[PDB]
């Protein structure tokens, strides 16, 4: 009755947490295990659901469950191995950290990557997370996570291969900048640049005192939503305050190192 026991763990995990994402991942893990005649998929699903009940951090719960679901789907040939590799590397970053910015950033990047099938984009995200894990500097890790997530959002939003290649160049610039000691504000600025280039527009940067103000004209509000999601999450990862203003078709982003 192993598969039914796995389902029981999923029901207790679903009673422990009311979160919609944990409940759906738990339901998917239970169902994939119940549909499997593979005793190793049952083994991983059992242990992932058992650790999920032992962990205190609900964001690490999500990471553990996402990796199990992706592993079960790789066992059925349903998803590319790169998505599992990304989830596992993200889990590795999260388990090495007490900083919830890194834990949440690792999950966001893994979930955003799970939403694209572009092989080129998956390899960029995986290489980014691998470079993060090869770091002792949690400051660099947070910068890389912000860049990887921003890049993955552009892929999910359907940016062209040429624009993703341009965004990938900015990912590399951002990582090199962080290694050289760029400020948190400057790293958030680089994420804005990545999104602006990835959406084919231009930006006008003003630096008054210690603030950075970016005026972006010519974005559709659907593009504005994706850009601001990337930038606001980057600001959370970098511990920087951002304030937004909309005037007409123009978005203005104020970045304060705070």
């Amino acid at each position: 009755s192993l598969r039914e026991e796995i389902r029981k763990l999923a029901e207790q995990l679903s009673e422990k947490y009311k979160d919609e994402e944990i409940r759906e991942l738990a339901r998917e893990a239970a169902e994939l295990a119940e549909e499997s005649d593979d005793p190793e998929v049952l083994e991983l699903a059992y242990e992932a659901l058992k650790k999920g009940l032992e962990l205190e951090d609900e964001e690490k719960v999500k990471l553990i469950l996402l990796a199990a679901v992706l592993a079960a789907r790789v066992a059925r040939g349903e998803v590319p191995e790169e998505k599992l590799e990304i989830a596992l590397k993200a889990l590795e970053l999260a388990e090495a950290s007490e900083d919830e910015r890194i834990i949440r950033g690792a999950l966001r990047a893994a979930l955003a990557a799970a939403r694209t099938d572009d092989p080129l984009a998956l390899e960029v995200v995986l290489e980014a997370l691998e470079r993060a894990q090869a770091s002792e500097d949690e400051r660099l890790i947070r910068a890389i996570l912000a860049a990887a997530y921003a890049f993955a959002l552009l892929a999910v939003a359907g940016a062209s291969a040429e624009r993703l290649k341009e965004a990938e160049a900015i990912v590399k610039e951002l990582i090199a900048a962080a290694e050289k000691g760029a400020s948190p504000q400057e790293l958030v600025l680089l994420v804005i640049e990545m999104m602006v280039k990835g959406m084919g527009v231009t930006m006008e940067t003003h630096r008054s005192g210690n603030e950075v103000k970016v005026v972006i004209k010519g974005l559709h509000e659907s593009q504005q939503e994706v850009l601001l999601e990337a930038v606001l999450f980057a600001a959370e990862l970098m511990g920087v305050r951002v304030r937004i203003r909309f005037k007409g078709d123009t978005v203005t982003i104020v970045v304060r190192e705070g």
